[PDB]
């Protein structure tokens, strides 16, 4: 089989949602955790980050960086990617409006204090008037449990961890949208995906003061 | 056919890679300018902007948001991303690089004046240090005349808009990569580029100090 190499901080970051992924395909992977600026020169000076950055994935062969190049592969891979041009299109306009919003939250917990106030409103805002509804939207638009071809697809994976992450940011947020929560519990529910959600799995924590200090010098001036 | 129909700003921005593309294709499309922000704002009222937002192309009946998700349709549609699997992978790998060069580009016609300096230094530094010996890399490698596959694919494209840029911010970043100007040259032949190249085409200009602080308020607060 060849088990899956992920390259990346002990962190969420951008890898999160490739493991996500993964683990919902059932397919086990080993992780190489950058812990300090000189591992992450040693990662650089062996020439496999085709742009000096992680995440980087060694799978088939290959030395793969960039996020959604890596998800993009797994996806078709496995099966994940739908079963034909058209859902692709959709999920892939799904998953980068998940992605967006990703960042937003992100943002949050990396914005120069004095401003962060204004800032989680407006994430808020975005998040209950702009993305939430639109997922809603598109769940009431069939009825059926899952985003597009009534099938599992990477989407729906994308779907679960950004409202687990709404859930950690301010879960009142998600009580409005009565499919999107039955939504979540049903994926939540997936085998593979209750035991990435399970304890003890490679499921990373949301970062922390002293976890997050180290990741800023250590990115490589 | 169906010319399709492409929703944004009288400016590159987002969309012009996506203008790129379909003229590389051969595609000939309609552009609906947002001029206003009330334009901005018929448009979303109109409710067919998924997260409220541009690029939007209306294309095989669908309402397609997502720049990424444009690209990715387009791309398949007119047979521009490659013939399987793994060169996808390097096809994905390669425009993720290109699409950060460019917003990194982008960024300097925007960060706060008295930051400048810094920041374009840094954005040389890698373009030169970083992103143009990647790619320089790939074409040694195989000696052919496309990026992958041997045969035109979408990062062609994409590596082409990008050098123009590159070109344009500072052409002598170029002079010692000769392989990409080769390149260069050879892309900017092609018959559809070659025309698309040409004045009096939908091919935007750099953005200037009056058609930038209208963008800002047009956002749409
Ligand atoms: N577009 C890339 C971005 C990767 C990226 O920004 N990598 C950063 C770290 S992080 O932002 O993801 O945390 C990095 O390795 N930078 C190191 C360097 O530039 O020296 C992707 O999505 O894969
Ligand atoms: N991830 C989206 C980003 C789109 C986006 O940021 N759209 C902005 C304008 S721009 O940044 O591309 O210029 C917008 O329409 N914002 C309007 C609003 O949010 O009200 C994509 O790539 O399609």
């Amino acid at each position: 089989s060849g088990k899956p190499v992920l390259h990346y901080f002990n962190a969420r970051g951008r890898m999160e949602c490739i493991r996500f992924l993964l683990a919902a395909a059932g397919v086990e992977f080993d992780e190489k955790f950058i812990q300090s600026p000189e591992d992450l020169e040693k990662l650089k000076k062996d020439g496999n980050l085709m742009f000096d950055q992680v995440p980087m994935v060694e799978i088939d062969g290959m030395k793969l960086a960039q996020t959604r190049a890596i998800l993009n592969y797994i996806a078709t891979k496995y099966d994940l990617y739908g079963k034909d041009m058209k859902e692709r299109a959709l999920i892939d306009m799904y998953s980068e409006g998940i992605l967006d919003l990703t960042e937003m939250i992100m943002q949050l917990v990396i914005c120069p204090p004095d401003q962060k106030e204004a800032k989680t409103a407006l994430a808020k805002d975005r998040t209950k008037n702009r993305y939430l509804p639109a997922f809603e939207k598109v769940l009431k638009s069939h009825g059926q449990d899952y985003l597009v071809g009534n099938k599992l697809t990477r989407v729906d994976i994308h779907l679960l961890e950004l409202l687990l992450y709404v859930e950690e940011f301010d879960a009142s947020l998600l009580t409005s949208f009565p499919l999107l929560k039955a939504f979540k519990s049903r994926i939540s529910s997936l085998p593979n995906v209750k035991k990435f959600l399970q304890p003890g799995s490679q499921r990373k924590l949301p970062m922390d003061a002293k976890q997050i200090e180290e990741a800023r010098k250590i990115y490589k001036f």
